[PDB]
């Protein structure tokens, strides 16, 4: 765009001057492989690998790497990529959104960077919108990879707990946006390291970037499993404890705990009727379920800590004592009070793990994608994925008829014109693609021409193979196809035999979409490789989008000027209007996702903290450093809670502390006032620990030298997992709670952060506390297997919208 | 923080393990300079410079560079920096916020990175909050720089249109956050290249980063000058034109122009009474002022293009024909209609240039800052300045009494306790710093102890030197200082002779602030270098912050428990509450600034486009490539507007186009229908240009071979500037307009973007159009000097708040 306003195309100009050159270097060395045996070529792949760990960077081999591919494809598929293709390739390697007009060869272009990167067995994921496309792709573009001697694994949800590891092992993997996503999640529920399917996320290449990264990313991904019909044992806990109140179950107010060790009259009473002798196994199920109820009676008082109404037990802040915005007590204490207050114990289906697509594709060390429409939603990327959109030239200059919209006053009147258009287009033998927006509108224009005497076929998503198949012959002489919302993305329409002369593929848009791209993709279904074609979008004045944009004035002045009598009518101050209005829709959808990501952004600061810590455990040589560290961690909090800010120097309730450490870490009569009397908190913490460790040793010596590990791993998993799943649900709960009652000075997103982080902190401290206890007071029996933390059926799904 | 929740300190841990090591390498080579002549040392600075353009990177010389400085300071000031200091230095070089507890030696620490970076004469700005501090600093820490043989220039608004260039020339400059900001702006009003004071912004080092980058950055910086009392000639235009309607002033509807060339009966009529013969000089003032009025009558119709009310002439959209959100017609056409419609021609004081601090400090290739409090507003940085906050250790471990807040029921009751505290603190001879929040509160506690019989002194910002001076002796035995809001930032309080034993500096906070930092800075005024001290914040239940946080419940339960009888009272569920509430305030202020920056972010995409283009002109060898390019640019729009989308192939209103190009680019009878008849838009544009250039040549040949340049530069500046200032005001206007009437589907910030960019586009096209015309139809006379674009007085200022 010549003129002062040209400094905007500058950020991409120097980048296009580059890529165009790089592409010249590849075509410059097209001899080094032109006449060379398959063997040596195939061996070039290794010469490369060898050069890599020998100092060279992936970039250093780009020119050649590509060259070899460009060559290999001519052999495998008879296709020698065009400079543009080579250009798109480089872009993809640089980690950008390569926008190449729908009709070039992205599936091929992708081979270049996916290869140059895959040359280090670190993993390369090529993600597609659906399993079919992803399948087909892998097979066809695979031969190229296999030829250069590279393993290519496919990844579908139908593959086994064994197949998928292999598929992910290959140095080049094919999958869908969901599969890769859900796996990441299932990989963090794993009880045994080897159950993890994925490898560390390296480099991703997204085909149809818009669909996957934007559209399909409006809602989050999540796994969950209903809660057992066990609304039987919760009350039992309440009924049991409702008859224990005494100093036979020691309470606590400095640390607010209803511990249980020297409460033998209780730990024995707990055994009213169950496997009394055994602890470890069904004690983690009871204790963790009983204490939460015990604390519901002795610790949590009624109209002071929480409030009750004809709804659920609402919480109450200390300061302004205001009613919390839909929040519950974690670790499963909330529904323990519901038993206490009798109120209906609301049992639901809690969440297990979750992440936003936005956050997923940000994990891979490097990310990139290809499509023919990105500029539309260009700032979305740069902002959320720090990716730039580089628009790559077209193999051959475009000479297609992008006819201006034709506005109509009568809705059911325009269709008569559209239906007629296809009619004559057809009669001349020229092909036609009538794009619609809704099924109701596509079937209407369907029967609308049935009575017109024209053969046709609608596009249903019965299976993308079925759609794809139709599209194939969508450029032949009798062509008349009805595509709902672009039923075939990947499968490109090849002009029919003779169509070149009759004119081209006449694509006619029924209505107009909300975002320019969805119809820019349609409008682009013609003009492949300089092919001649005609696109025309018909637009009504009753079109739901007109009513959505508030174009009532324009609807008036149009009836005030006897216009509704002259069927067709073109106008700038209406088409340049329907676009500016679309931008507003595109600007809102972006605000949404940006609003969505920010909330998840809180979880993603939490997930990693638990995931790295969970994985670290799942896969570890020695686990004592972990477990111990957590203990000393739970001990500081304990000691510290008994030594507030100079409240009576050596006159703290020391005699009490000893009673806590004894019946929580050591044994009924271990620590003595004397052992603490006089030393500062620093010394104390160290001292109390020295006996915790010297005691911890007896465990490795007594019950097992290495059987200990398997003993630790189970309690740290049945803990970390038990709580986490609970917390993840609490977050995916209060997020919607706050949305309502919220007239606080700050904004809701902030409170989420605020209160959220606090919650996250209570769980961590809880995780530690529980861990520190069992590793000590829990003696091993027979069954020493890491036990799951959720009953049977667990589902994988992504919300439709909301 | 030992425990599972330790993975949060990991991002900074590996970074601190590093810097701590780097510091060891410097102290490792402390011999290479320990016993070495001043000459060789001073020469080391050059050995370095020599190594740089010889391949070495700034980092490569870090260890040594620092070493030399560490050494040089021991010589200059007798101070040999501590490892921590060396550590802070590295941080600052890496482009981070070095948070070093208030009391270390940042002003010294800064020397290290400011030196290592300044070793390439690219410029290094060390910005301070006020001119004094910035002054003092430069002098004292300058000796170190001068010693190593480096020029240090100071920068105050009191320096001349010549002094400041020098000051900026030095390889290490000292200034204030405003000076540097305002200069950048004045540097883009410059008519003659050499009037620019600054050099390309290289590396900045901000002392008191919070103050400058955050606080002082809540409001934007801006320059503006009232409009002439010339509400006399606007109406004259209206009165003049109101008697011309005819085909003697050719109108246009395809391009909507009221051009003037072949309108001799008009260009002569224009000369009713003024320097008739002369054009160029007062014609740019008239024509640009007359046509806007002429177009107000012939082109802009009344109740269709714009609406009129008892207010200003509101605009009206084409589509929904809704009332624009406070917008005006740029280039000065808006108030031309006010003449036409008689409505009061609202004359104000328009803006000239403007930028947000946020956007300023982002320009420097690298940025960094130092302070003793950053973690508080930590995410602010990482988010807006992509800077990390690295908390640097303390030279010596801190052993100071951070006593817990003391809540009081009676407001005027707590002061009696506070006033008494200082009283006994004083009587023992120990020093005391009573920090307040408002002047009214500081003077109260002032007279409150006057009647108590205690000597003291309040802190007024009469001049930071006066404040600083007081602070100096604020650690002596009779010390009793009243600081409003930290009257002395830089000047640190050195413990008095003997105070070490009496205890230390007892800092007592009157009230509590909104953001924890402002009082974390206060609380930090003690404990310098492990010094012993006591800090105590007194807090009332009537404290304006309590009322601001909504702590009424807590106010109740406190009177419902006979507490208001026991004067002092400490509590967690109140102090840990006043903090969480403060975070909410800090989270809002951030949202504000983030909201502010985003709006400016639109301008900063516009400023650079005009600034680079303006500077490019201001400083150029040949200007024909520019001017021509703009012409061909204004020509495409012209030709194009006459050749719409296939509207009658060769049957465009061709005969009309010729009439346009003739009386707008060439001459009354130049272009012919024949010359265009048959060729496509591509050919036409090229053809029409070929005569525009071959004609353009006659200008260089006729009036001047190089006098042309000075002819171009004036019209391109009196254009680009005239419009820009107008546009910048329009933006700084409609921003507030939209804020009200706005129930559109999209959010206001979006509309700003939307409509803004559109406006920006009309100005650019206008800039070009005007330029293209004058370069042709304007003949040179005598005065060929670049003329200013604003009358006299122009002010520099930053809004208090809003």
């Amino acid at each position: 765009m010549l003129g002062i306003l040209n400094k905007m195309f500058d950020p991409t100009k120097r980048t296009l001057n580059r890529y165009e050159k790089i592409a010249n270097d590849i075509d410059a060395i097209r001899g080094d492989y032109e006449n060379l045996s398959d063997d040596a070529l195939k061996h070039k792949t290794i010469e490369f690998k060898e050069r890599l760990e020998k100092g060279a960077t992936t970039d250093d081999l780009l020119v050649e790497a590509f060259a070899v591919v460009r060559e290999a494809s001519r052999r495998v598929t008879g296709m020698f990529p065009f400079k543009v293709q080579l250009m798109g390739g480089v872009a993809l390697h640089d980690g950008n959104i390569a926008e190449m007009k729908t009709g070039e060869g992205k599936t091929l272009t992708s081979t270049l960077p996916v290869y140059l990167n895959a040359l280090t067995g670190k993993g390369v994921h090529v993600v597609t919108v659906n399993e079919y496309l992803a399948s087909r792709d892998a097979e066809q573009m695979g031969k190229i990879f296999e030829f250069l001697g590279l393993t290519v694994g496919l990844n579908l949800n139908s593959m086994s707990k064994d197949e998928k590891r292999e598929a992910y092992a290959a140095d080049i993997t094919y999958s869908t946006n969901n599969e890769l996503g859900f796996d990441y999640l299932r990989d963090n529920m794993v009880l045994y390291k080897e159950q993890m399917v994925q490898r560390p996320l390296h480099f991703a290449v997204i085909d149809q970037v818009d669909s996957i990264l934007i559209d399909e990313a409006r809602t989050p991904l999540i796994i969950s499993g209903q809660a057992a019909k066990s609304t039987k044992l919760y009350v039992q806990a309440n009924a049991f404890v409702r008859t224990l109140k005494a100093e036979k179950d020691y309470t606590y107010d400095i640390k607010t705990k209803a511990v249980q060790l020297t409460e033998e009259g209780m730990t024995k009473a707990e055994k009213a009727f169950g496997i009394d002798n055994l602890f470890d196994v069904k004690h983690v199920a009871l204790n963790h379920h009983i204490n939460q109820a015990l604390k519901a009676h002795v610790a949590m008082q009624k109209d002071v800590d929480y409030v009750v109404e004809d709804g659920q037990v609402v919480i109450v802040d200390s300061f302004t004592g205001r009613l919390m915005k839909g929040r519950r007590y974690s670790e499963g204490l909330h529904q323990a009070i519901e038993a206490k207050e009798g109120l209906e114990i609301q049992n639901e289906s809690m969440t297990l793990a979750t992440i936003t697509f936005q956050n997923y594709f940000r994990m891979y060390e490097k990310l990139a994608g290809m499509t023919g429409t990105a500029k539309t939603e260009e700032e979305e990327f740069r902002n959320i994925y720090n990716m730039q959109v580089v628009t790559i030239p077209t193999n051959r200059p475009v000479v297609r008829d992008d006819r201006p919209d034709l506005i109509y006053r009568t809705m059911e009147g325009k269709f008569k014109a559209v239906a007629e258009d296809v009619a004559q287009r057809y009669m001349t033998g020229q092909p036609v693609l009538v794009g619609t927006v809704a099924v109701e509108t596509s079937e209407l224009i369907s029967k609308l021409l049935k009575n017109k005497g024209i053969p046709h076929q609608v596009l249903n998503a019965k299976n993308h193979e079925r759609e794809a198949q139709i599209i194939e012959e969508a450029g032949q002489k009798g062509a008349v196809t009805i595509a709902t919302n672009m039923a075939g993305r990947g499968t490109d329409i090849k002009l029919g035999e003779g169509v070149k002369e009759l004119g081209g593929l006449a694509v006619v848009g029924t209505e107009r979409h909300e975002s320019r791209r969805i119809d820019n993709q349609l409008r682009g279904r013609s003009g492949r490789q300089g092919d001649p074609g005609i696109t025309q979008f018909y637009l009504s004045m009753e079109d739901e989008l007109m009513r959505r944009f508030g174009a009532e004035r324009t609807m008036a002045m149009l009836d005030r000027f006897g216009m509704d009598d002259s069927t067709p009518i073109q106008s700038k101050m209406v088409s340049r209007a329907v676009e500016s209005s679309q931008k507003r829709v595109e600007g809102n959808n972006f605000d949404s996702r940006k609003q969505l990501l920010q909330y998840d952004d809180v979880l993603r600061q939490q997930r990693e903290v638990i995931y790295k810590q969970r994985f670290e455990v799942i896969d570890s040589e020695n686990l004592r450093e972990i477990v111990e560290n957590m203990i000393k961690s739970s001990l500081e909090r304990a000691i510290a809670a008994y030594t507030p800010r100079e409240e009576l120097p050596e006159e703290w309730k020391l005699d009490g502390l000893v009673d806590l450490i004894n019946t929580t870490y050591l044994d009924e009569g271990a620590l003595e006032k004397s052992d603490i009397f006089g030393k500062e908190p620093d010394e104390m913490l160290e001292l109390i620990m020295d006996r915790i460790i010297t005691k911890y040793n007896e465990k490795e010596e007594q019950f097992g030298k290495e059987q200990m590990r398997e003993f630790e791993k189970v309690i740290v998993l049945r803990a970390v997992d038990s709580k986490w799943m609970d917390h993840i649900d609490a977050m995916d709960q209060l997020r919607q709670g706050i949305h309502l009652r919220a007239y606080a000075q700050t904004n809701p997103l902030r409170e989420y952060q605020m209160e959220g982080f606090a919650m996250f902190e209570h769980m961590i401290e809880s995780i530690e506390d529980e861990v520190a206890k069992f590793v000590m007071k829990a003696e091993i029996e027979n069954n020493l297997e890491r036990e799951e933390v959720v009953q049977g059926q667990t589902t994988a799904h992504q919300p439709q919208e909301g």
